[PDB]
Formats: structure tokens, sequence, C-alpha cells
């Protein structure tokens, strides 16, 4: 059987979906993994995963769309529309025929390919459900971007996706994120990269609606981009139990180099050992002498780590992180409690989540963020009495976790489940 799988491309989405897809071709399926020229220019690593790579043009690649999102989103779609359709074309010329097509939910409109060409239609979620239940709501007109909605904790205005943050991009982003829910009635699979004992009520409420399947931790050939993993796991190896903190904004975020300054102060200020990704194309912002000297002591700044390595090290104690959802349930399921320090769209509703429904983590407060309060919440995940109980919750969700993708857990049935239908 030969699965085709379209994510967006942008890392966050590209991950969880590759991840999926390594579970699945070691289940015996075909994959083809499809990305555009822009992600393959990335990709350094790509032999060993044995998933065929194909790429479609770019369309417009991320930089250009924060250009004009509304304009770009759209010709992206027209493009990918048209270039998937004769990508798919060609395959099927090829044995084994493709049978089925998981996208990401961001595409919905890519169901429309799939049924034109006779495949089965799987959006992927890769977003918990609690914050996708917010998106559906607005596309119901429930909700515009206290606030109470079903099966969610009572929010304040900050809560709620942060869209504002676009600007002139906010009200493209805001119907991007709504659409996923336009054609829900008419995909064939709808994949969820959660596990249900992380958020019961939601799903229950959710799978009222629709068969939805919970199928997370997609994540464990595990990367395609230059990870630096012996650079980076040598250091953690030199490293105490509990003493480093890994810092990452993800893959898109990007600090001011007034706030980059404060978050370097700060892990300077404190005294623990630390871990910072810092993007290439965001090296030039950080204060003078910082990665060559300054930093050399107690810290390493890499362009890039392997997350799931460094989250699953005994070094690490604790993650400053923007709460992208890919990273927050990484480090959940790897038991590593969150300093939450968000910056746009759902991460804002994740860090509510992960300090005031998990309670893995805390958040930092805005005045810009400044030392005082980071170093304050280091000391509170490092020192304090409620870090130890911050800790002592990210296990018990690990262990969930570990159960929900295990022999008799939901997330293993679910993925069972649907590689029957399939078959
Ligand atoms: C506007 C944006 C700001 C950050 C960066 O500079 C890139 C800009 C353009 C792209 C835009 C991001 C915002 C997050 C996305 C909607 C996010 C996304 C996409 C689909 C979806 O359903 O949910 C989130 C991925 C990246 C994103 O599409
Ligand atoms: O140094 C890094 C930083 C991030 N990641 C991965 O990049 C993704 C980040 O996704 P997330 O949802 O957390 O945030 P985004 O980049 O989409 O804003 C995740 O798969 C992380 O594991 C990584 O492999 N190495």
């Amino acid at each position: 059987i030969h699965i085709l799988a379209f994510p967006f491309p942008a890392k966050g989405h590209i991950n969880p979906l590759l991840h999926l897809c390594n579970r699945l071709a070691s289940k015996g399926f075909k994959i083809t993994l499809i990305t555009t020229v822009s992600t393959l220019k990335s990709v350094k690593t790509s032999k060993a995963n044995g998933i065929d790579i194909e790429s479609i043009p770019d369309g417009i690649i991320i930089t250009v769309m924060e250009m004009n999102m509304e304009l770009y989103f759209k010709q992206f779609k027209a493009s990918a529309i048209e270039n998937t359709t004769k990508l798919i074309q060609k395959l099927k010329t090829k044995n084994p025929l493709p049978k089925v097509l998981i996208y990401d939910s961001s595409m919905p409109w890519i169901l429309e390919v799939a049924h034109e060409q006779g495949l089965l239609g799987a959006s992927f979620f890769t977003q918990p459900c609690s914050v996708s239940a917010i998106y559906y709501h607005m596309l119901q007109g429930t909700i515009k971007l206290m606030v109470s909605l079903p099966y969610l904790p009572l929010l304040e205005i900050k809560d709620l996706p942060g869209v504002q943050q676009f600007e002139d991009n906010s009200e493209a982003v805001a119907e991007l994120l709504a659409d996923q829910f336009s054609n829900i009635d008419d995909v064939d699979y709808v994949l969820f990269n959660t596990f249900d004992a992380l958020e019961i009520e939601v799903v229950n409420w959710m799978g009222s609606k629709w068969p939805i399947l919970t199928v997370g931790p997609t994540a464990p050939i595990n990367y395609l981009f230059e990870t630096n993993t012996e650079v980076c796991m040598k250091w953690l190896d030199q490293r105490e139990i509990d003493t480093v903190i890994y810092v990452s904004f993800g893959s898109l975020a990007s600090l001011t180099e007034e706030q980059m300054e404060q978050v370097s102060q700060a892990l300077i200020r404190s005294n623990c050992y630390f871990l910072w990704v810092v993007r290439e194309e965001e090296e030039n912002k950080l204060p003078k002498d910082f990665k060559e000297t300054t930093s050399k002591k107690k810290g390493l700044v890499i362009n890039w780590c392997p997350q799931l390595d460094v989250l699953a090290h005994k070094s690490v104690a604790c993650f400053m992180t923007h709460c992208g959802w890919n990273s927050t349930l990484e480090a959940l399921c790897s038991g590593v409690p969150m300093i939450c320090m968000p910056q746009w769209a759902d991460q804002t509703t994740n860090a509510k989540l992960i300090e005031h429904v998990w309670k893995i983590g805390v958040g930092v407060n805005k005045s810009i963020v400044k030392r005082e309060e980071i170093e304050d919440c280091i000391r509170q995940v490092i020192e304090s009495e409620r870090g130890k109980e911050l800790k002592r919750n990210a296990i018990k969700w690990k262990e969930l976790a570990k159960e929900a993708v295990s022999e008799g857990g939901s997330s293993c049935n679910n993925i069972q489940e649907f590689s029957s239908s399939l078959l």
C-alpha cells in the first residue's frame, strides 16, 4: 500500500508528519513524501529512512509568504493544487499505485485533489485537539480573533491564539486556521497529533462529531535537516543529571535584538549550563561576544540541535520554549518541565495549557521579557519546591504518553485502526 504525505512547508509541520510516515513505513507501507523545492534545499539526510522524496515548485518559502500572506498563501495553494495533481498523475504510472494522501490540516483544499485522483484523503492536525477546537469555533462564528469554550479551561484574552502579532497578515492568518474545519465532514480520516489521556474531554467531544484518530506523539531516520548531533550530544554527555537549560524558539519565531540581550544576560546571570538553539539567520542579533567567548564556560550556542535526543538526555533539567505544539508535546513525552515564552499563534494557548492544565511549566511575565523575570523562572524550576512538582508532573505525563504509543494504548490502537482500514 502506497501512502503519499504532504506537509505544509515548515519544520513544525514536516517533522510530525515525517515521524508518522516512519511509523507507517515500519508497518510495511510505501511512503512518498511531497516537499517544496525550498524545503528540499534544507534537506541534508534522507538516504536512511527509505522514503521517496518528490519535490514540487514553491509556487510563490516561508519568508516570502510573510511579505503578503493573503496573496501568497492563495498563490501557494493554487500552485500546490496544480503541482500535486501533476505529481500524482506521474505516480500513477508506477507500481505500487498511490492509495491515500495524508495532508497537513492547514491545506484542506488538498482533499479535492485526493478525491479527484481517486485517493483517500487524511487530514493531519499538527496542533492539539484543545487548540483545534478553538479554530472550529472560529469557523462556526462562535468566536472572533474572559473566554469560555466547551471543555477548555477559562481563558484570558492573552491565552487565545495570537494573530494580532502578524499585523497586516492577521486576518489572513486567522482565516487559514479556521479553514482547517471547512470540509471536515468530507475527509476520509481525521488524524490528530495528540493522545487521549492528555485531553480526555475535548477529544471525547470531538469524537461525538466526527470519527477522529488520535495518533500522537508521532515522534519516536528521525531528522531530515542538519542537527549538529555529534557536537550537541558530546557536550550534553559532559553535563551532570538535571543541570542543563535547553532553550529554543523553534523554526520560525524571531526575537528582537533587545529581547535576545535579556535572554543572553539571564542565561549568564543564572549559573546553569545551557544549550541555546539560535538559528543561523538569527545569530547576528546575539550580543557582541556572546557566541565566541562569554557563552563558552557554561553554554553551547548552536544553529540547530537534535531536539528529540536533547530532550531525552538526563542532563536537561528544563526547557525554555516558545511553546510550539511539537516542542510542547516532545517535552511532555520526555518528562521535561518548561519555561513558557510564547510568541504568537497557538503558542499562547499551549502555554496556558502547560502551566494551568498539565502543570508542567511556568510562564514568563512580559513587562519585553526582562532578564530578572527569566532568572526568576529558572529559579522556580531548577531550585524551588514548585520545580520538583513540575518535574514529577512531567514524568507522570511521560508515563501516560508511553502508554499511549505502546501496544494496547490509544494511539497505538488508532494507528493500527487507520492501517487496517487502508488494508
Ligand atoms: C506569519 C508567519 C509569522 C512567522 C514567520 O515569520 C512566518 C510567517 C509566514 C508563515 C506563517 C507565520 C505564522 C505561523 C503560520 C500561520 C504557521 C501555520 C501554518 C498553517 C497552520 O494551520 O497553522 C500555523 C506556519 C508558518 C505560518 O504559516
Ligand atoms: O534545534 C531544534 C529546534 C527544533 N527542532 C524541531 O523543530 C520542530 C519545532 O516545531 P514546533 O511546533 O515546536 O514550533 P515551530 O517551529 O513550528 O514554531 C520540532 O519538530 C522540534 O523537534 C529541532 O529538531 N531542532
